[PDB]
């Protein structure tokens, strides 16, 4: 028994590039429905998720650094 | 009634940067469990998903281009 908002989305409050170690992945979507906003959720190691500001510089790192860590 | 493999994962067969229009987002995960492989799933507009080779050059574009499309 509750009311649903017309946004819903999933971002917490877009953090400014937190530290990884837990951060195992991330998702990036575009606007469309009433959320009409981007999407930038970093799935935490425990299977959680956070949103960050890709427009942010440090956070734009979060994408690139999350992209890094390969060629093992 | 069926048997489960020891990989499961989700990747289709990592495409080499397909065309967007439908592609609305993507997810990028790292190795860990028996899948022990990366993750690069582009969620389709219809709410589907595909995997692509980020090691691939065209596909490394798929990440950057998916990153593009903002500042509206």
């Amino acid at each position: 028994a509750s009311v649903a908002t017309e946004l819903r989305c999933q971002c917490l409050q877009t953090l400014q590039g937190i530290h990884p170690k837990n951060i195992q992945s991330v998702n990036v979507k575009s606007p469309g429905p009433h959320c009409a906003q981007t999407e930038v959720i970093a799935t935490l190691k425990n299977g959680r998720k956070a949103c960050l500001n890709p427009a942010s510089p440090i956070v734009k790192k979060i994408i690139e650094k999350m992209l890094n860590s390969d060629k093992s």
